[PDB]
């Protein structure tokens, strides 16, 4: 049928609908059933149908922006806010709410507002992508380095503002976000830090500006409409090298984790964001599933190892970069070598020695690390056909054990629900996600139905054992926020306060992070 | 006369005190005018008495919090919350609201509940001092320093929900804090990021948790009562060495900052946050104001000369201190004096090459950056009789024409009002503090007026230049809080939608940071 916002009437939208035409202009209002469906989640979890758009609505300007949520409130349209609409093993564009409209700042929102070679910062619009913003590096001949996540066609905005991360020592992309100018839920605009002093220049200077300090109140959040965002810009180092260190054993993990935290904690020598892939992770980035394995069920022993072998990789791959003169990345290398040396069976190559297929990784990683956007990586979604992954990311300490728990707990349920298990483990300093992507067929309903309850099951499991997601996609949000309910769900209950101050008539993506306004509450999603 | 809480009686204040005393116990209550003299402001601001206590309550668990917040919401009894309440130069323990009892969470909440040296990190109670932290790092043997300001009897825990700053790496307090535990202004407890899961290992390893991040909205903020927080403890490096740069003129901080910046933004070779004080600031550090001038006005010229003669220093002196192994220190310190060298009159000491008196200084920020409290500094305020200071703090772009256009207006207006004008800019890595210290004679009513009218007049002329405070005092949170009004107000009216929600019944520390609840706006306070 047609797609309507809840308790919205199609005279009621109809008339909505012309009202946003008339502010964006005719060309920038989709509303059919086929136009549609691009921006339904590309990675699609469950059986029956989930989060589907009423509409969508690409703004060119801040004020655009709040006569479309001044619009929104009159009519009750729920507003679901993304940039480039890119949040693939989370949902994509798709809203949490079914019937809510994607408002798409990042289509005529895109314009790169500065650059400035002297602090070394940019002001972004939504639509600005990894690849626009390196484009403009280059161009400008540039001494500074941005700091993108494995897909370049996101938005440094976007990203930043689902709290995504990339590699480089500028890897945490919230801490290095500077102001933000936002269009809260009743169509108000308001800028952040010193931005909120008229004249300043110190908007992308200093991050906090006066009293309490909001930015964080906007990631992850339906708190507002983001139309600008400053980030800080790392200069480049005068060279890099990355190298690889394959390791033979499952049972590895422990020791990799337990010699890696001292080497991290202190950013040197491993200066960048080091990543531990297993070889399932590799195996799909260079090849499809039915090249080892014929069958339907978790990959058998043999078929790991012909992998390991003809790839010429380790069960765990652990990537990193250096950087800095020759001999610091030369003393660097060589503390590298000889701590992870220890483990029986550990192999060693650096970004210059390693042409085959094998090192295909190691050297889109050396891309990835280096402040250049890629998409080579879109080839893990030929491992099976219509290949598709959800984002499975819970937070582990850098400890051996605990890795090695979750490794195991999650393999578990893996090869229960006939899902190939492929993880990243991604090391901060005193911190780890371990990303879990689940590759499976999007055009076969099981496979869907398969993935959404594999993931609940991992929600609740991995709660018992006391970890917690950093991020989640649409199917989970309400399943995931249920997990942090320490002093009988506190923090819900707080984020939920406030998003009815700020929202009184819940207008803006209700739902995300499974914080719903009061209209929605107890009302079955 | 007896203070008493704005619209409460005699009796329902003696009934709201006793429900106080059978919580915390009768002896943990102090409401006597003898008694609370010692919680004024230490540093009065203005001729008219202002910002008077009317009790003091210490609990000592969380539980008590709690049972306090719910007595105030009954009796409409506004909370000030502090730590060890040694907030000096913005109003000490005193209240913005004259009348709100002083919750000092710091006198028997005062437990280190955990230092982990394998992840680095501390939980602390808010009573926990720099000098506590530090003689348990010390007692353990530990590997991990603090990074404490200028003054270590103050709170850990206090300093960061002010955005306080320290001069070590790890300098960015509020960055390096990593879960709270906060009692919302209606008496329920909330935890957050990890520690918003329970039985979760991550709450000081992982800041951000799930969902929306608020930690910063407890950080120069009435939205709660912190009960917990979480740090993170740099390991301390193999060795250290401080060093000194004079400079010989008023007009050398245009080049000093210009050559800084390049040297800074790195992180290297300036590892460390340098900061560059002017003679007055150093001179009041190690001897009193009439040992150069017995005048009442400004300091004459000869005077400011004869200041830098005898203690041996410049106008202007940078304050530095590099870590690592004694090679890495040495080609630092190579690069340091090259850039520097660069400007006529510029001289070198390292700590180790200045044991004169006016070295006190150097050997003081020696202790400081390697993470030793002081209270040395205290010295500063015999600069004249019954010494007291004020912060004035504006946020300057790293650019010697905007530190040199700050540096002239502060100084013209502190000649106008008879006051000593003492800088010391504070250099983060894009942006800088010019800490503007003025001391004064808090025993008389012309001196402490002369504070006020002239620190209004300079947050307001600031303002027209573009240039905002990241910290003020009681007398100036509505003046600072009424400058960051881009949108009309727009920070302002977020904030108070939010403090309205969380605090329907206006409890906590109204007016912090020019932020008040309903029930008192437009009230003439
Ligand atoms: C499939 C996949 C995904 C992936 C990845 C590898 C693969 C194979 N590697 C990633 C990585 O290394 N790091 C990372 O952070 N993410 C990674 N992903 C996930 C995803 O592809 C990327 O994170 C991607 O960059 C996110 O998409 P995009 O950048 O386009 O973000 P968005 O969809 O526009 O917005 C994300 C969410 O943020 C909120 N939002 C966005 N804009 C606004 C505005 N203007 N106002 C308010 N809220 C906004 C929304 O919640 C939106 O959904
Ligand atoms: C006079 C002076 C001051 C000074 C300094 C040098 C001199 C000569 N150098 C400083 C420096 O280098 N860096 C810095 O950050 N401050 C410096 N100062 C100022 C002062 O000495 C310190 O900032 C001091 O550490 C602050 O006092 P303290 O640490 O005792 O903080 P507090 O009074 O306990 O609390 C501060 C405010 O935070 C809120 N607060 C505190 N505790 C709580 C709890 N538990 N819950 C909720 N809110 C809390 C309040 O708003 C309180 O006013
Ligand atoms: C190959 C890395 C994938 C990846 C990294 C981080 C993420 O948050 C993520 O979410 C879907 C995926
Ligand atoms: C002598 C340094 C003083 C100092 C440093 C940081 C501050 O915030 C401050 O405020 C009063 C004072």
């Amino acid at each position: 049928t047609r797609t309507l916002p809840p308790g919205v009437s199609d005279e009621r939208f109809d008339a909505a609908l012309q009202r946003f035409r008339d502010v964006v202009g005719d060309k920038w209002v989709l509303s059919t059933a086929d136009e549609l469906e691009a921006f339904r989640d590309p990675y699609p979890v469950g059986a029956a149908e989930a989060n589907l758009p009423s509409a969508v609505v690409s703004p060119e300007s801040t004020e655009q922006v709040q006569d479309i949520v001044r619009i929104a409130n009159e009519y009750g349209i729920p507003l679901h806010p993304v940039s480039t609409g890119k949040n693939n093993g989370y949902g994509g564009a798709a809203p949490r709410l079914s019937g809510s409209v994607i408002v798409k700042t990042g289509e005529r929102m895109n314009r790169i507002l500065e650059v400035n070679e002297k602090y070394g910062y940019a002001l972004l619009e939504p639509g600005v992508t990894y690849f626009d913003l390196y484009e403009y590096l280059q161009s400008h001949d540039s001494g500074l380095m941005l700091d993108c996540p494995d897909l370049g066609w996101g938005s440094v905005v976007g990203n930043t503002l689902d709290r995504g991360v990339g590699y480089t020592p500028y890897g945490d992309h919230f801490m290095w976000q500077t102001g933000l100018e936002v269009v809260l839920p009743q169509g108000e605009v308001m800028r952040t830090g010193m931005g909120a002093l008229p004249g300043s220049d110190a908007w992308q200077l200093f991050p906090y500006g006066f009293g309490p300090f909001p930015d964080g109140m906007f990631t992850q959040s339906n708190l507002g409409i983001v139309t600008k965002m400053g980030i800080a810009l790392m200069q480049r180092p005068p060279a890099s090298q990355s190298f690889l260190i394959t390791f033979d054993k499952e049972e590895d993990l422990e020791q990799i984790v337990d010699i890696m935290l001292p080497l991290r904690i202190n950013m040197a020598p491993l200066q960048n964001v080091p990543v531990l892939r297993n070889i399932f992770m590799d195996a799909a980035a260079v090849s499809k599933r039915t090249e080892w394995f014929d069958g339907d069920g978790p990959m058998p022993a043999e078929a790991i190892e012909r992998m390991k072998k003809d790839l010429d990789l380790g069960f765990w791959n652990f990537y990193g970069t250096l950087y800095g003169p020759p001999p610091l990345i030369e003393m660097y290398y060589g503390m590298i070598k000889e701590a992870f040396g220890k483990i029986p069976g550990a192999r060693f190559f650096t970004h210059e020695e390693r042409d085959d297929r094998g090192g295909h990784v190691l050297q889109d990683r050396h891309k990835i690390n280096n402040g250049i956007p890629s998409l080579d990586e879109l080839q893990l979604l030929d491992w099976v056909p219509n290949g598709g992954h959800i984002g499975f990311v819970p937070v582990s300490a850098p400890d051996g054990r605990e890795a090695m728990k979750q490794f195991e707990m999650v393999r578990n349920r893996a090869n229960e629900y006939n899902k190939d298990y492929m993880a990243q483990f991604i090391i901060g300093l005193r911190e780890m996600y371990h990303v879990c992507l689940f590759i499976y067929d999007t055009a076969d309903p099981e496979a869907r139905e398969e993935i959404l309850q594999m993931t609940k099951v991992l929600v609740r499991e991995a709660a018992e054992a006391g970890y917690g997601e950093y991020r989640t996609h649409n199917a989970l949000m309400d399943d995931v926020m249920a997990t942090f309910n320490w002093g009988d769900g506190a923090l819900l209950k707080f984020h939920e306060k406030i998003k009815d101050a700020l929202d009184p008539n819940g207008i803006i993506a209700p739902g995300k992070s499974g914080i719903w306004p009061q209209r929605f509450r107890g009302q079955n999603l």
